């Protein structure tokens, strides 16, 4: 045989002790660890209904949703975007995007490749979205969808929601948000904002492992995904044929894919905590500990970058880089030192995340701590 | 707030204990259920890049390669397949494809969806592919692709592959082949059969969960990927971006999208598992284990559906449905009486699955002991 068995991994596999305190993925709960390490169930077994079932209401609590087109894309952050668009989005069709940061500029690259007809309203680093600046844009292009970053992750913006779906709505227009970075740490509301396409992932402030994402689609999303010439240029994240597996149509549940099941008990129970705590004590959680960081960076003489404080992001902070310093230096001393991931902002920056669980005073203080540190000893 | 917890997500986690013996995905071995109650680390670490490294020497043994473009999809079994075809195929391009069963019949699907000149070589199920019967098409259609189902688990036969691919690369073709029901459970060598796209499944013979998959391609395959006039249609399944990530360029790796960090875990122990057993035992397994199911069901009175013994795919095992009997009542008697998934075949016929730890005498013996039961209980 050509290839001999890797040495490397004739030994066992052994991972560090890290505290996430990066944009993203956070750190897991014992309960989620749990259900990580259960057995294998049949992936089209009626137990396993059950969970995704269970599962669907969990989306439609934290979404604050009845849509039932609402499900689990078997992909990570990017996938329930892409699948967002392949869906919605026929070749020519005009997409209004608000590039604040990234995942604008990503929508954008992905709406191109489709070959839809995309509209960048570029925003510089830390600024957001008015109403009237859609109308003008919504005026200006006439698209079938628009695009806004709820939790812009990569500048720690809150982007303002209320209102826009209904405006959207007027114009004929429909409203697809990200709010990967968002969902559960602060306030939305998808039926009463109006937010036709709206999606999450599992391993921001759920607390579950990356490679999940939640997806809901309205009645208005639904008829422009169900009224296509062509098909989506993907089968994977065909809808149509999602849908009817997740159990969202009247035809029996026809195989399509095979779904993460371990990963689904996970999800599952990311949901039954968030279930457990409530959303609004979720919102007070992530509100308050954004609060006490902002504060105690204050005082370390660091500058919030985001300068509104209705316009930060509790879920993921952006500090200006102090003058003098290489970024690498300080976030590489954090992780050596002090065994804290704390990530770079893409497209510069220094980005630090309270998510679920993860978003106590104590993580403030212990990444508190180890930027002192590394504030004096970084040249 | 519109929508309330739900009471279902209430109650605690509970799932079932069954003997899953369908074409998949498999049972768990517990190093495998270990890895996956364990704690995150930072998807972009210098710890996860070790991992992947490992994971990448790992998809080498099992493929018998030394293609340095050899990376796992963060995907299903569809994924894999979806990224190849969007990354290999340009709209026009011809693409040949062996339609004996499915899984042929989806890379159909996905060809035309992405805008592939489709030339289907429909065999009725059972049927396989003859050199000849190939090089007749790759005359009468000049294809830049021929796709070939190795274990074809919808039909229970296993394909010969030797010599193939220096057929297609003599007519310039690229050989795409689907060893997701085959890797691990039958011979297999990538660089020495000369097949340019190989990819398989976590959740088949290497008894890892779903949600995950191995691909790698040949230079040939890298070139043509790497020489396209248009971006392929998906961003998320873009090799350039995903090579990139999993270290196969010289360009330092920068992020794409998040890695499902907990299945990679899981992913490396079920590779080290098959590099700890070597890759000639587990096909020696497959096929003993195979070959006493034959002679049981054969005594059962049950009809094997693929005639000659060198064309059944150990792995998976189709067995003719028989007279008078509603397959459904079977299937449901085995699950319902003896807590044993048998999955049915798509596209009618009964199918039996022998997957890594799971291929022994014993789950033989008991699938056996549950079909004798059902054979005489139903109706
Ligand atoms: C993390 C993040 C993404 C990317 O999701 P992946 O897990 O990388 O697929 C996209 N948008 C936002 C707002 C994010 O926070
Ligand atoms: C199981 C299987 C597939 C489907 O893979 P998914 O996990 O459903 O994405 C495709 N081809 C073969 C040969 C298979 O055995």
């Amino acid at each position: 045989l050509l290839v001999t068995p890797p040495k490397a991994l004739l030994k066992p596999l052994s991972i560090p002790n890290q505290l996430l305190l990066g944009p993203g993925p956070s750190n897991l709960p014992p309960r989620i660890m749990a259900a990580g390490g259960l057995q294998m169930i049949g992936s089209m077994s009626k137990d396993m209904y059950q969970i995704m079932d269970e599962i669907k209401e969990g989306i439609q609590y934290v979404f604050q949703t009845r849509n039932p087109l609402t499900l689990v894309i078997s992909g990570s952050g990017h996938c329930a975007l892409e699948a967002a668009l392949v869906n919605v989005l026929e070749p020519g069709d005009s997409f209004l995007v608000g590039a604040n940061g990234i995942w604008g500029q990503r929508a954008v690259d992905i709406g191109e490749r489709i070959g839809a007809r995309v509209h960048p309203m570029t925003k510089d680093p830390g600024g957001h979205y008015t109403l009237q600046e859609v109308e003008e844009g919504l005026a200006q292009h006439k698209p079938v969808l628009l695009f806004l970053t709820h939790g812009e992750s990569s500048t720690g913006v809150l982007q303002p929601l209320d209102g826009f779906g209904e405006l959207c709505h007027r114009y004929k227009c429909l409203l697809l948000v990200d709010s990967v970075a968002s969902l559960g740490g602060t306030p939305l509301y998808m039926d009463r904002q109006g937010i036709d396409i709206l999606y999450s992932g599992s391993q921001k402030a759920l607390n579950a492992p990356p490679g999940t994402s939640l997806i809901s689609f309205s009645d208005k999303a639904k008829k422009k995904m169900y009224s296509r010439k062509t098909k989506p240029f993907s089968f994977y994240l065909d809808i149509k044929w999602l849908a009817n597996f997740w159990g969202c149509d009247d035809q029996p549940r026809m195989y399509h894919h095979t779904i993460p099941v371990i990963s689904l008990y996970s999800l599952r129970e990311s949901l039954a905590l968030i279930a457990e705590q409530g959303l609004e004590n979720s919102w007070r959680q992530h509100r308050e500990a954004a609060a006490y960081l902002h504060g105690r960076l204050q005082a370390l003489g660091l500058q919030l970058f985001v300068k509104d404080p209705a316009l930060r992001l509790p879920t993921v902070t952006t500090v200006a880089v102090p003058a003098g310093y290489d970024w690498r230096d300080i976030v590489s001393y954090v992780i050596d030192h002090f065994d804290i991931e704390i990530m770079g902002g893409l497209g510069k920056v220094l980005r630090i995340g309270l998510l679920g669980c993860n978003a106590t005073r104590e993580n403030v203080d212990r990444v508190t701590e180890a930027l002192r540190a590394a504030l004096q000893h970084c040249p």
